[PDB]
């Protein structure tokens, strides 16, 4: 027998007489692919070796179990400090919050994938061993009478058993589900010799499983042992695997499960499964977009679990204003520090710079979606400026009699953008899409303006205030002002409306409340997350309406823009119409 143990520096084995990392808490393989997967707490990440590869980076805390799937080559892990527990295809892709709820600090967890079960424990205030289905399905508490530190959990597939100890109790017991037998760190099997490290030995104990006498030594000075296993292809019995060919018909993950054809279909986080019971939808249908000042995050709205997937971006320093068009699935973001605007996916892949020059403090974006142009405020310079969606065609659009511009948004159907204002006298604006018919909407009982919602549907615009912490709804002209919520605003605030919901960012930017625009319900969704900066809850499919600058570009050989009244074609800086009023010139 070989002992396989998370050493924390090292990664190595041990008989019967991987280096260069920064603290392993748990370790595993897949003998048949010749694979080891190993947990870094410290690193926070989840890498693998063949006889190295990023697996899980986007996003741990502190993982210490991990366990994988042989028969339905899967990886599972939990993480004790985010209080969940997740599953993924072995490299990583398709991955899957398996649970979330009621959960302390999930520690060890072992497999049985042929009877399609898992195991796992708890080191909370009311520690436990539960067991559940491979595909989360039928959570089970199995143990709770006189346990406190439970760890390294094992099974016996050629006996039926589950042996495990207590770190705090110094006992090793067994059971299977039910009767319970009494007879330490982590620990392991083979055949008939169950392996155990001492929390004050430093050496790795043997005995027997049925009696435990021959209390055996096996290899002394051994310090870390934050898991330990037994490396060997017996301990990872064959057998087919029950979705087949392909997946059992799964579009994407198929788990083993304990019940009807023992194998069920699953979609990645957030994203739903269809009438069907084996498609996923294409992605999540209900995004809300976050910007941290380092990190940009997700929340599908599709599912209770509210988890923020982190994008897979570079350098996102002192990020501000967050955008998105659905039309080409495109995010827009602002950074204080680079002086840029930045493009990429939901994945944060095809990651590209939309503009660099002459920003200051963009404090606010906007995407216009029908004539696939892009809109920002700068406080720094004080003006307004539009592109298109590429960053082309850069015009300065309101420039004089304007200071401390914000929240940007715009209604490209009716032919509306509307920004916050704050300096001398402070104030909510509209113009057309062009910096037309400059007109002021709301002049008094404002300090700070902070954030601009569209109840595209019903009429509505929604802002919030840093001065006077309160966020008010009103009618996108013809005023019905009223304050719905009474909360204190952070100086950047984070605001965005969709569907019958509110999300805002609350004062010390640590959590995401949302209020049911309707009635009044608050409920915390999102916590623990700090650095919030800006939101924009989105429809990634929907995409509501059209003007006629959607076609050929109005005819405009620059920028088109839409006004109630008509339309007409601008030019970039420098630029001028020429006598058509539909072409522009350099002069
Ligand atoms: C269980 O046993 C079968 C039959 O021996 C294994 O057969 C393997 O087949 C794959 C391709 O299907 C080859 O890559 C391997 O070389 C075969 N293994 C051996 C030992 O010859 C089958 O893979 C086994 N099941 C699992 C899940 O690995
Ligand atoms: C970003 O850039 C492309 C390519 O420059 C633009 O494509 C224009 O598209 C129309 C088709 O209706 C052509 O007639 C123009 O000749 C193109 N313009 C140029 C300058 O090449 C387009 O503006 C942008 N892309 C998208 C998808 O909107
Ligand atoms: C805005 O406030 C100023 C100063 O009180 C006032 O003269 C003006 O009429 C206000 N505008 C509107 C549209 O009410």
């Amino acid at each position: 027998p070989l002992l396989l143990y998370a050493n924390r520096r090292d990664l190595r084995l041990v008989d019967a007489t991987v280096g260069g990392l920064e603290d392993a808490a748990a370790v595993d393989f897949v003998f048949s692919h010749g694979l080891i997967y190993w947990s870094d707490v410290s690193e926070e990440a989840i890498k693998r070796t063949e006889f190295v590869q990023n697996v899980v980076v986007s996003g741990l805390l502190s993982p210490d179990g991990l366990a994988c799937d042989w028969l339905g080559e899967k990886l599972y892990w939990t993480d004790s400090e985010t209080n969940r527990i997740e599953v993924s295809n072995l490299d990583g892709s398709l991955r899957k919050v398996l649970f979330w709820q009621e959960l302390d600090q999930p520690r060890a967890i072992a497999l049985d994938p042929s009877s399609g079960f898992m195991y796992w424990t708890d080191w909370g205030e009311v520690p436990k061993i539960e067991r559940a289905g491979m595909d989360g399905s039928s959570r089970f508490i199995i143990i709770n009478s006189e346990i406190y530190w439970p760890n390294g959990l094992t099974l016996d597939y050629e006996e039926q058993k589950l042996y495990w100890a207590d770190a705090k109790l110094n006992f090793i017991h067994k059971s299977n589900l039910d009767g319970t037998n009494r007879q330490p760190f982590a620990l392991t099997l083979f055949e008939d010799i169950l392996y155990w490290t001492d929390w004050s030995t430093h050496s790795i104990l043997a005995c027997n499983k049925y009696t435990g006498e021959g209390l055996r030594e096996i290899h002394s000075d051994i310090f870390s042992p934050m898991d330990i296993h037994a490396f060997s292809q017996q301990r990872q019995p064959n057998a087919t695997n029950p979705c087949g060919i392909d997946n059992g018909g799964c579009s994407h993950l198929c788990l083993m499960s304990p019940v009807k054809p023992f194998y069920q279909c699953a979609c990645p986080t957030g994203v739903k499964l269809l009438e069907n019971g084996k498609t996923c939808k294409d992605g999540a249908t209900e995004l809300l977009l976050l910007a941290r000042r380092t990190d940009l995050r997700r929340i599908s709205l599709d599912t209770p679990d509210f988890t923020d997937i982190v994008l897979q971006l570079e350098d996102i320093r002192h990020a501000i204003a967050i955008d998105y068009d659905p039309v080409e699935g495109y995010i827009y973001w602002t950074d204080d520090e680079v002086r840029a605007i930045r493009r990429s996916f939901i994945d944060g892949s095809g990651s590209q710079f939309v503009v660099t020059a002459q920003i200051a403090h963009p404090d606010g974006i906007a995407v216009d979606w029908v004539a696939r142009n892009l809109y920002w405020t700068d406080t720094g310079t004080d003006r307004i400026e539009v592109t298109r969606l590429n960053g082309t065609m850069r015009k300065i659009l309101i420039s004089e009699d304007l200071e401390e511009p914000r929240a940007i948004v715009l209604d490209p159907m009716v032919g509306y953008m509307y920004w916050t204002d704050w300096g001398e006298i402070p104030k909510i604006e509209r113009a057309a899409l062009d910096g037309s018919d400059r007109v002021v909407l709301v002049n008094t009982s404002l300090g700070w303006p902070n954030g601009l919602a569209l109840d595209y549907d019903e009429g509505k615009i929604y802002w919030g205030d840093a001065k006077t912490d309160k966020i008010e709804v009103m009618n996108t002209d013809g005023t019905g002002r009223r304050v719905l919520v009474e909360d204190k605003i952070p100086h950047i605030f984070g605001f965005t409306l969709l569907g019958d919901y509110v999300y805002w960012t609350d004062w010390q930017r640590r959590s995401i409340e949302r209020v049911h625009k309707r009635s009044a319900e608050r409920e915390v969704i999102i916590d623990q997350l700090p650095d919030l900066m800006g939101l924009k809850a989105t429809n990634v499919h929907r995409v509501i309406g059209s003007n006629p600058c959607a076609e050929e570009n109005g005819g405009c050989s620059h920028l088109c823009l839409y006004r109630p009244q008509g339309l007409r074609c601008a030019c970039p800086i420098g630029f001028e119409l020429i006598s058509d009023m539909k072409t522009c010139i350099v002069p």
